[PDB]
């Protein structure tokens, strides 16, 4: 599923994102925009053999099972491909174990490089919430 951006928002909100640890809505909207374009079936490989899915490009090494990720492990205790849903309840849950592991959104290079200090809110903006 392509979501909308106004879209999006209201759904990381029904689902509790909107200032999680923290982040305000703009920042995990950001993110997702930067991570997959707002596409849940995204997925992208990584170097080293990892793969990353879906609406926040969540990634095998760590917090799914994808059977194909040696010596990985499935800390959110899924399968990855729950994370390529148009529902986006698993990629939120597994999102919130991320985002409390210590380093924040850090963890999501994307937005470091892309949201993290920027006018985040503009991605909010004019959303009826
Ligand atoms: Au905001
Ligand atoms: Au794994
Ligand atoms: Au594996
Ligand atoms: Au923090
Ligand atoms: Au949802
Ligand atoms: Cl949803």
């Amino acid at each position: 599923k392509v979501f909308g951006r106004c879209e999006l928002a209201a759904a990381m909100k029904r689902h509790g994102l909107d200032n999680y640890r923290g982040y305000s809505l703009g920042n995990w909207v950001c993110a997702a925009k930067f991570e997959s374009n707002f596409n849940t079936q995204a997925t992208n490989r990584n170097t080293d053999g990892s793969t990353d899915y879906g609406i926040l490009q969540i990634n095998s090494r760590w917090w799914c099972n994808d059977g194909r990720t040696p010596g990985s492990r499935n800390l959110c205790n899924i399968p990855c491909s729950a994370l390529l849903s148009s529902d986006i309840t698993a990629s939120v849950n597994c999102a919130k174990k991320i985002v409390s592991d210590g380093n924040g959104m850090n963890a999501w290079v994307a937005w470091r490089n892309r949201c993290k200090g920027t006018d985040v809110q503009a991605w909010i903006r004019g959303c009826r919430l």
